[PDB]
């Protein structure tokens, strides 16, 4: 389980269950391979998504549905999506957690990297 | 004005407006004694706190009333208030921005400080 | 377990470990009692601080030593701590968990309340 | 100006200057056509990147080069940059200001929308 993506709710202060999440590698080309995807689960968390063998050197996107989730709550969203870039280094063993806390008119997002 | 409070809302995507601040210096006796207060304008920014001279070194805790403001809107929301607090003026004058972006369940804060 | 905290450190993409927290509760006369307390662990989180029992209605104060954290990794901070004040409300079964993520001269902190 | 961008350094509480910015707008064919470019200022501003009459409606992608100001700053940082993607104009002009808030390995992005 090298990438786990986590997603939380800042308007209800919550989990953000069933949010959509697709994760791409870029491919020789430029352009963005579809690498994985889910929905976060009750917990907000979302594993499973890759395996060490698969998960390789790259640069990454995780793209996190939040307009369909805002939109499901009836609540009118900003963004179309939240997006977040990275390359992934063999810098000895790490797993990667990518962590998104959600407003409608607002995200942020951090990096929890450990071995 | 070298201490200024911003304060925006992450819900609605503006401004948030007539916030209440009180700001707090510690005291000889180390109790927190009222320094200055005030209410963020139309542009969610408040202005005029204090003075070059009376904006002395010291623990300074800028108590912005979120609670109030959220409940003002009719939302219930989580914090009783975001307390900022941070030593001031220690290698001389300063201006402070102390600034803060709020959720009902959360909120980030940031200073930008320059000479 | 009602009430855990977590500490996320921004700029190394990692847990905030051996953070030193402090929770309060406002007694009758306005003051804050110490309530618990304790230092964040591998994972930056903080378990056990309290029981069902012993954490009734009332208005709390988490105080994270966020200046104590930078400087032990040799980083000059601008906060002398974060401070995270709320109500716990017996609206049904609920665990808090209180939540920050630190940077040098900002903090984000949120609450994910669930049953 | 109805777009503008703003970038904070959470490190040293200081504007974030010289940050090279990205802007995209979906085409007809859903590809990510240039828009508009350009470099924050002292104050960590953007202005002057369209117009009122070029800035329709439209799909927008604002591209903020984070991994490049870390690096000339001679910082390793984990996002190769900090993407903000939102329709404007769907309901008439408005003015946006995407503000982000930049650590090595997390950022924070709010809007601020008026009319
Ligand atoms: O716990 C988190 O995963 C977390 C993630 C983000 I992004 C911001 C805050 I405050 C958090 O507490
Ligand atoms: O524009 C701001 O002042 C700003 C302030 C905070 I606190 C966080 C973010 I993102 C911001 O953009």
């Amino acid at each position: 389980c090298p990438l786990m993506v986590k997603v939380l709710d800042a308007v209800r202060g919550s989990p953000a269950i069933n949010v959509a999440v697709h994760v791409f590698r870029k491919a020789a080309d430029d352009t963005w391979e579809p690498f994985a995807s889910g929905k976060t689960s009750e917990s907000g968390e979302l594993h499973g998504l890759t395996t060490e063998e698969e998960f390789v050197e790259g640069i990454y996107k995780v793209e996190i549905d939040t307009k369909s989730y805002w939109k499901a709550l009836g609540i009118s969203p900003f963004h179309e999506h939240a997006e977040v870039v990275f390359t992934a280094n063999d810098s000895g063993p790490r797993r990667y957690t990518i962590a998104a806390l959600l407003s409608p008119y607002s995200y942020s997002t951090t990096a929890v990297v450990t071995n």
